[PDB]
């Protein structure tokens, strides 16, 4: 009866059923265009002490990571902020730093957006970008190995390492909350996405979660090496500090904003820093190490 | 220092350094980009029938695609919901949505749910254009046109406020015009065709004729006496002892069109009706100034 009494796939099986929409990371349309939206709402994807700079930024990396995760190029943007009454002026200055810096970046832009009040800070953006070729999560392909951009689990240590609200931070920690507040969308894959991905899309809800719907988007099943898994310096050190397993943050870090794509092994680019962690066979479900595993 | 003490849109675009911030026009043929936004305890209450919110959360963003000459094409729709609301009020609120859908032709393409203290409603809707119509093309010897009657919402909006069990039909009509609106896309050809200067009055129609006046250089003379008023409303204001020209000349967001041509243009099966013309070079009503 309530939302939380039904779960997480359950809600959006009823909405999608509700319109009867197979549609509902980008929405392909054509004209290619890719639809996207993106929220950030304080208390949940960040706190008011968070400099808003970094989240202005944040506010369009997002989306961009989701647009380039198809072969797509970020254009316009559209805005909307819930502010509270009492929130400082150069709070909201900050942040539309941060996000004409991300738009100067990407090369896209902001064309409109809305205010309105909120007991508090609500972030919602809308992002348009086209695309000459839409990759998406069923390309896959039997004999395509797996790749993924940049490392993973930083992201969660960093939102980790702010929960603990310290004054300071060490160097190897401060790159990892960077890197959670302040991440760059893999803008300079476009081009090997747009060209070489048979499978792509954008590492938001850990790898292990993701490389499923992976899977599962295209019947097939794909198998990763846990000792393949591209593991940052600071991750490392933070979990040595703080006690933990570099690879548990690795298979369920989240989102990191990188991508996990697939072609075939004879396809790796000489300038990116492109990571091969397993590969595409057989069919049905994902495995690490030899044993299956699920979210 | 505060944002209430603000006169912050100016800030912004300034900021980013944008003339562009009812929608943004980004040029083969013109897509149209717009954003709307329904928050709990403010635009709406919990105890509407949410079938009426899902519908209003489309038509609100297509009477912007409307009033700029396009027709609606895609939609994306973000919920901010709390994890205690009933599911069947996100069912009912969908259902409200794709009837909406159905009968302005676009759909919703996709959109993102999150936890929240309060309902909060973000539509983004895509729609296209060959020509673009806005606030700045109004023409000395304009007539100065509107779409259906003024006012109505807002006695609408009167009308729940006060609470009642039930009301009487005139006020039904009333109260569905400001929950229910219909977007005017029955006037996309004519306004994709004569329109030299259209809008949609979001602010209330002296608000907006002035952002007419002032962003067309010209001057605006609108005469009260011909602004048009729906029968309930003059019941209402009867009812209630207030005036229904203060109504329409200040009833905020009514959904309907404010656009500018030559009075030698009139469509033979739309209820538009001309209340002034177009001039000098600011705007009048009954020959007073008036100003928000």
């Amino acid at each position: 009866m309530r939302l939380k009494e039904l779960g997480e796939f359950g809600l959006i099986d009823l909405i999608k059923k509700t319109l009867e929409s197979k549609v509902i990371d980008d929405t392909a349309p054509v004209e290619k265009l890719l639809l996207t939206t993106d929220v950030l709402n304080e208390g949940v994807h960040f706190l008011r002490s968070y400099i808003p700079e970094a989240v202005g930024w944040k506010a369009i990396s997002v989306n961009v990571s989701d647009v380039i995760a198809n072969g797509g190029l970020p254009k316009w943007a559209l805005i909307s902020l819930n502010l509270p009454e009492d929130l400082e002026v150069s709070y909201v200055e900050r942040f539309y730093i941060g996000v004409k810096r991300a738009c100067e970046f990407y090369k896209c832009e902001v064309v409109g957006g809305n205010i309105s009040k909120s007991e508090k800070i609500g972030i919602s953006v809308f992002l348009v970008g086209e695309t000459e070729r839409f990759v998406g999560r069923d390309g896959a392909r039997l004999g395509d190995s797996v790749f993924v951009s940049g490392t993973l689990g930083d992201s969660r240590a960093g939102l980790e390492l702010l929960l603990m609200e310290k004054e300071e931070y060490e160097p190897f920690e401060l790159a990892l909350i960077q890197r959670h507040l302040r991440p760059t969308a893999r803008i300079d894959y476009v081009k090997h996405i747009q060209k070489y991905a048979n499978a792509s899309m954008d590492i938001s809800d850990g790898l292990v979660a993701d490389a499923n719907h992976l899977a599962q988007r295209s019947g097939v099943k794909i198998e990763i090496l846990s000792e393949k898994l591209p593991l940052s310096n600071e991750l490392k050190m933070y979990c040595e500090k703080y006690g933990k397993n570099p690879i548990e943050y690795a298979l369920f870090g989240g989102e990191d904003y990188q991508l996990l794509f697939t072609h075939p092994k004879e396809r790796w680019n000489p300038f990116l820093d492109m990571t091969e962690i397993g590969r595409v066979e057989e069919g049905e479900g994902v495995f690490v190490d030899g044993k299956k595993v699920e979210p």
